């Protein structure tokens, strides 16, 4: 319940949304009694490369404000040699929290979320950015609308730390815009089938080996949504060159037909 100031404006802390090493996201309230999210970054122990990775993500979030409504709103920020405070839109819940909370998701809710994820990821691709690490936790639900929280440029946990379930097969070998297609593909597979394509594999060394194994058939069960099975099968292709692009996903019958 301790107060804080961002560019001369007062924000009293209400709760703590998440934590990241050297970082903390809090639910706050300003003097006009509106509700915001404030990301606090502790810069004290951080190198010049880390610092520049943080300054790079801020600038992109600041720029990509204008280009898409599928990117988290950044209202203001205070930057010192000591800390970063970023005043963002609060939203309802992250996509991981929502998917973990409810058992089954509505087929319509799924298309809307998909359209939103493609639009978000497309905007960063349009600027030279590949997130390279997409998980439902990177997306925020803001009044039925999914928004991309970050660009995986800056070096979190709600209080998926280093997940492999949404990892592309080229990342296990090692990154191109096609990597984000694999990751988005896994999120959809989770929204369609209730688990990631390789979720069932208890071991991480056995899971890592499965993603890169082409003779390890990924199942694609029969569902009423025929177009959806095709989106899934098109995204989860091991060769990046044989995997569908975002411009092509945005003109797929799934996202476009009533
Ligand atoms: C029941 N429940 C609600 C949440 C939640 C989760 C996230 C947010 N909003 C934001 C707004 C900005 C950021 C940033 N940066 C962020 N990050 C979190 C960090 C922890 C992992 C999920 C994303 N979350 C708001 C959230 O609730 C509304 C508020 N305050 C999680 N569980």
């Amino acid at each position: 319940f301790q107060s804080m100031s961002v560019k001369g404006r007062i924000y009293s802390i209400l709760k703590q949304i998440g934590s990241g090493g050297s970082s903390k996201v809090f639910q706050v309230l300003n003097e006009k009694k509106q509700i915001y999210a404030i990301k606090y970054v502790n810069l004290e122990e951080a190198d010049n490369q880390t610092l520049d990775s943080y300054r790079n993500e801020i600038a992109y979030l600041n720029k990509l404000q204008q280009h898409s409504d599928k990117i988290i709103r950044l209202y203001d920020y205070e930057i010192t040699d000591q800390y970063i405070y970023m005043v963002m839109e609060c939203g309802n819940i992250d996509l991981n929290g929502w998917l973990k909370k409810k058992k089954s998701i509505d087929p319509w809710e799924r298309k809307s979320y998909w359209k939103n994820m493609l639009e978000a990821v497309h905007t960063i691709h349009q600027h030279g950015i590949v997130h390279s690490d997409l998980k439902p936790a990177n997306f925020l639900i803001v009044d039925g609308m999914l928004k991309l929280i970050d660009f995986g440029i800056a070096n979190m946990q709600p209080d998926q730390v280093g997940t492999v379930n949404y990892m592309p097969p080229e990342a296990i070998k090692d990154i191109s815009p096609k990597s984000d297609v694999w990751s988005l593909g896994c999120i959809l597979y989770y929204m369609t089938y209730g688990k990631t394509p390789f979720q069932q594999i208890i071991n991480q060394i056995s899971k890592l080996h499965a993603i890169i194994d082409p003779n390890h058939e990924i199942e694609f069960p029969d569902i009423p949504e025929k177009d959806l099975q095709d989106v899934l099968k098109c995204c989860l292709k091991r060769d990046p060159k044989q995997r569908i692009s975002i411009p092509e996903l945005l003109a797929h019958p799934y996202v476009q037909i009533q």
